[PDB]
């Protein structure tokens, strides 16, 4: 017995919040929360407690230290099986990673619609309130590896696959509401473009490179997209905290056989919220894992993230009645002229047991659809058809990765499919082939109907000729850019301004900035203009006359395409640093900590060594992490609490700690003496918004810090930030 | 045409310096730069220029923009084979990466000896001093994915394919002379503990985790490796600066039959040099490319890495002399003891043209050895020998990954073996079977002798039982970490300290961290004391009494140990930043500039925007990066030159490319008013050692500053850095 008598090697099998327990399984952290596909993973769980360690073939090993020799220094022989199994087992432990979306992270949660949908759709999974359909969500970046950073600055993916009574529906979406590009024959010309240069293979995670500007400078049906992503919905500070959508026009058919267009949304339950660049690509160094451990800690301590799904809904008969087309996915369709409906809840509250098994094996594809849903013509969906299946039969290693458990329905499934690699399912049928008259035809075909019945296409009408040819209707670039520029408050535009700046520095051929800086001038003049000064690029006078395109069906604005024009401040799970000192005032330390803990807001105890301080009072307080640690990226606000403020005052450390809070525009409170602090970021006497003080940390102290938490940042800061050195 | 009238998109086919031109594949690059294999490569090299756009089967391509549909805004057709082909490529792009060193950076070279070595080896490429040897050589870290950062704290691989007349040897090594482990069997024990932990797959490029240290706690063996991995061997500044060696003893062997123990080292001609942790680590987010692209702009600039290649000697009958085991790779040979003699010289002189044909499917394998060559018992590498073969059957799809054109030998090779996935070469030998009659019995056998011989082992005795059991004569831990300890210089010892004291802090179970400490004691009480410090531990009065280990054959120390002990600096091929103001001191900058080029230090010019600006005397200086962009952690040091110092005097991001510079130990030159920054960093009016100050940049300022380059950092200066917020 190597463990500690004490147990502490163990995380206790209840909630707790972030950093309090080492991190562990699901099913070992959570094992009372269950749906019905974790149930059904019981078959393929291995445990190994009080187990003999064990060859693949049941063998019990004697020696796990040493290799089979000719003598103890001799050399190692042929006939050592044990160690020639585990060592090819290892040799073949990597699969190919994800051509795109490579990095991800996952979790298990269940969805339930809040009243049924019979109307408008025949979809099982939404015909009644209290059928609870269990999910498996990866959330994702797009161009790096697997063992890439998280808060890069790129689009999200979010994937849900939705194990229901009548087939696997997988919703494969991103938290933007359009896509790059129109058809899928360019997806590989794009994907190229904006991954890493083929002959070095650099850069990882980034866009921030000539080729990607260059496509998108000669390919201006990107812009909309690349406006997104260039703006702080790129760098989200969770995956709890940003928007997903489906991006294509889909159909509902309901049991009459009337068609509905719909695009789906995902609303986060939390709130939307991003980081600042600065901090985002300084975290990708301090805490590549950054994404992935907040939703797993989320998760472990009941932050669960929730996620209302929702629909926009436009009757067959308005196909046609928008200043663009609803099949075009570099569009999108603006709550100001189709509200989102909404229809159920999501909520993720299980983390995996092995992320290799359950995580990196999941194969989700949006042609994973079920009867009272179909697909539409959308040049872009109906070539992402055909790849998912696809690219499979490569990464999964063949045609059976439907048993792989994690990609497994709940919900019977017979064919007359066999053999390929890896085959599971021992198939007792007489027949492998219908019609047959050997097993009575069976499994039999099953005729469309209202409930439980086959799937059958919407039988929409095709009219044309055969052609490699856009729609005009799709010619249209620069109007839903503007739409989303005019949108955004002002500092947000100042952050867009940034992100083409800061992305077109590192374009080396110059001629590729200049082109960008023309298509934004087809945009937005003022957009332009500002980026061109950055880069010290002058517009022409032609540049300078550039008309505007048109408005989106009479708008000039849609407040719902920004982040924070209107509140939605969530402060449940977030993190605020405390930084200690050797002697700190006991009561303010008692106060802050549970008006934290009465809104379940996270606290670290912060310090320059591990181990504990003493407070005035003899309280015992442990530590969490250092200064250098755990940085002020990694929380939300920073608290100083009284007491022997000479111990840290001139530590460099807790002083940039505050330096680098201030920049990146978070709360910071100061109590007692830790108002000398003021002076390390030139903070007035009479203060400013955005920086709470007082004697103590009681009265009002908290609830000010509580607000601003709720506000997310101080955007009124950015003016005063420039001049700081950090 | 879509390119610039002006050429501009296509960089020159001559040697020019980081950032003059865009990147290029190395044969557009260099394309008078040839050996022997980059020849041989030509059969499969592909152009562009000039050529129609095609599918696979050679189809001309009329449309690429486009699926087939029917009508424009129809369906997609299953009989658009040109989408399908496209996009069936993409959808199995990606390959399994490598189970260890995963990220890793190539180039092409050659090698030749200095004299021959036929006295103690028949290898024919040590037998001539003007016979060339082509080369391929491969860098990496070893825990992260493929898409992990480049200046993580890692062991880094240094691989080595010398395509030989008599076969490929490659010489598969690491940049610390041990490895952390005895035996093979514990590989996958020891990598999955280093690994990112299997519930939640976290964290990638980093040992600072529980699992890790639970296993160098419970197995001391370790010590050594982990020793050097939290030096600032852990984080080198470039591959052009570290050691490697291939760790293993292994045998040559003369014309006579003679044979001579040898261990494998290349010596940097760079010299050694490595970034600071704060560097390294802030360095992963802001270019997590950083390696790679040092690596590729060094060839393109001319820079070539050079290394040494030495062998230490060792006579059959000194096998036992040591007090330790010559086959235990957790042992070093320390050379005071048996010194390196200089074998011959390497250059790596090209970059590749495809990054994943030749860097990512390239095969290294340290079982490829040529006559003249053999192993020995070290049952670490005993346990190698089997894996490199194994691991590339699912890596690399087939048994037939020779043929992949990097791994193919530039020697004949003919045997009998057939058939196997994607098999190239077409035998035309009608026997497929030896021996034969039907062939004459081609290919065949050839007798071992002093030059192209066959293959023989060397006849070693062997006695002993069928055993799996660790040589006692391993069985000790401790001395040689004491003896690197010992030999580190006073700031390398507190970087030790300060790596381990960051590393057990984010190790979340606290006995774990207790556990590590004990082994410490165990080690140095100095360097015990100083990590428990950090942590909060007290060594108990048992700890404070543990005996230290014995010296190494009467060694105190051994100064080859240490990165930094005996000067070797190069300043050839560093970087300074330059910042420039918007009335730049014409006169200094060309003081600057002119020194620099003298000794092949190239320069960065930075601003607070991009584009040019205009000097005193009219020069239009263009624009490098910005201050954020480029930031103090990518150079090797910093000079300001005069002229309107106003400008950039109270520009944040400009103060702070000094403090963090400053920070991190780096030279600084401040010329003529750009002296009103020693504010900033509190330099005394009287100045001090590492900040190069004068009234103007001239022949003495720039000396001294290039004296201050070739010592890498300014060590003096770590005193003085706690204090600086930044
Ligand atoms: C024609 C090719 C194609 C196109 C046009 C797209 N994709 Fe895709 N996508 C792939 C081909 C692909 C893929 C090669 O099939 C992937 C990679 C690995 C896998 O299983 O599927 C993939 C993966 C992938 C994943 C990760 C699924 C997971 O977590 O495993 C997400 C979220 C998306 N895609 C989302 C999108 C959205 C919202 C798109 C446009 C609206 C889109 N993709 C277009
Ligand atoms: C002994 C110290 C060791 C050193 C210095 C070493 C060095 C290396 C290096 C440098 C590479 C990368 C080659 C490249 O650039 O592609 C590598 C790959 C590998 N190593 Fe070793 N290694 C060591 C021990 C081992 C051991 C003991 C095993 C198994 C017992 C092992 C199994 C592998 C495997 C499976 C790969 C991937 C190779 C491929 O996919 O082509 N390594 N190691």
């Amino acid at each position: 017995s190597l463990a500690p008598e004490d147990g502490s090697h163990r995380p206790a099998a209840e909630p707790t919040p972030p950093g309090a327990q080492p991190t562990a399984p699901g099913s070992l952290k959570a094992p009372d929360t269950r749906n019905e596909k974790l149930n059904s993973l019981e078959d393929v769980r291995k445990g190994s407690e009080n187990y003999a360690l064990t060859t693949n073939q049941g063998v019990r090993i004697a020696d796990d230290q040493n290799s089979l020799r000719a003598g103890s220094r001799g050399p190692t022989l042929l006939e050592d099986f044990i160690l020639r199994e585990k060592i090819t087992h290892f040799d073949h432990e990597r699969i190919p990673e994800r051509i795109v979306h490579a990095r991800g992270s996952a979790a298990h949660g269940y969805f339930q619609p809040y009243k049924s949908l019979s109307d408008i759709t025949k979809a099982d999974f939404l015909s009644d309130p209290n059928k609870i359909t269990p999910v498996f969500v990866r959330f994702s970046t797009v161009q790096g590896g697997a063992g890439s950073a998280d808060t890069v600055r790129d689009i999200r993916g979010f994937a849900t696959k939705f194990y229901t009574e009548e087939g696997i529906f997988d919703l494969v979406g991103n938290n933007t509401p359009i896509f790059f590009i129109q058809d899928a024959h360019k997806f590989p010309d794009f994907v190229h473009a904006v991954k890493p240069e083929p002959h070095w293979a650099i850069p990882q995670g980034q866009s921030a490179h000539d080729t990607f500007w260059d496509y998108v400078s000669l390919q201006p049906e990107t812009l909309h997209n690349v406006m997104w992503a260039m703006s702080d919905r790129g760098i989200p500070r969770s995956y709890r905290t940003m928007e997903g959508f489906g991006i294509h026009t889909f159909r509902l058919i309901n049991a009459e056989g009337k068609a509905t267009f719909v695009r789906f949304h995902w609303k986060p339950l939390a709130g939307k919220a991003s980081l600042v660049w600065d901090e985002a690509q300084k975290l990708t160094g301090r805490d590549p894992d950054f994404h992935r451990r907040e939703l797993w800690e989320a998760i472990e301590a009941g932050d669960f993230p929730e996620y209302e799904l929702g629909f926009q809904l436009i009757p067959e008969e308005d196909e046609f009645k928008f200043d663009f087309d609803l099949l075009d996915p570099t569009k999108l369709i603006p709550e100001e002229l189709v509200p989102v409906q909404r229809v159920g809840k999501m909520v993720l509250n299980r983390n995996p047991d092995n992320f290799f098994a359950e995580n990196e094996q999941a194969a989700f594809h949006p042609g994973h659809i079920v009867p009272g849903l179909d697909f539409t013509n959308d040049p872009l969906l109906q070539g992402r058809l055909f790849s998912y299946t696809d690219t499979q039969i490569s990464r999964l290693g063949g045609p059976n990765f439907h048993e792989i458990p994690i990609n497994r329905p709940t919900c019977p499934y017979h064919n007359f499919q066999r053999d390929g690699m890896h085959r599971m399912g021992i198939d007792t049928n007489p027949a492998n082939y219908e019609p047959n008259s050997i097993n009575d035809n069976w499994p039999r075909e099953t005729p469309p109907g209202p409930k439980r019945g086959g799937f059958e296409s919407y039988q929409e009408r095709v009219e044309g000729n055969k052609v490699r040819e856009r729609s005009p209707s799709f010619g249209e670039y620069y109007s839903h850019p503007r739409l989303f520029w005019l949108s955004q408050t002002p500092f947000e535009q100042r952050h867009i301004v940034d992100g083409f700046s800061f992305q077109l520095s590192k374009v080396v051929r110059p001629y590729i900035r200049e082109r960008v800086v023309d298509q934004l001038a087809h945009i937005d003049l003022t957009l332009a203009q500002a980026v061109a000064k950055n880069l010290g690029i002058e517009l022409t006078d032609d540049q300078l006359n550039i008309t505007p395109p048109p408005d989106v069906n009479g708008l000039k604005k849609d407040p719902s395409l920004s982040l924070y024009a209107i509140p939605d401040g969530d402060v449940k799970g977030r993190v605020v640093a405390i930084l200690l000192n050797d002697e700190v005032r006991s009561a303010d330390l008692l106060a802050i900590l549970k008006a934290l803990k009465a809104k379940g807001v996270h606290a670290k105890l912060l310090y320059s060594r591990m181990g504990e301080v003493t407070a005035d009072d003899g309280t015992v307080l442990p530590i969490a992490a250092t200064f250098a640690g755990a940085p002020s990226l990694t929380v939300d606000a920073v608290i100083v609490p009284c007491g022997n403020i000479a111990d840290i005052a001139d530590n460099g450390d807790a002083n940039y700690y505050l330096m680098e809070a201030y920049k990146h525009l978070k709360p910071i409170a100061l109590a007692g003496d830790a108002r000398k602090f003021k002076a390390t970021i030139k903070i007035a006497d009479q203060g400013e918004e955005g920086i709470v003080e007082a004697d103590s940390a009681d009265g009002s102290f908290m609830d000010e810090l509580l607000t601003l938490m709720a506000a997310h940042r101080v955007w009124s800061r950015i003016p005063k930030i420039d001049k700081i050195p950090a």
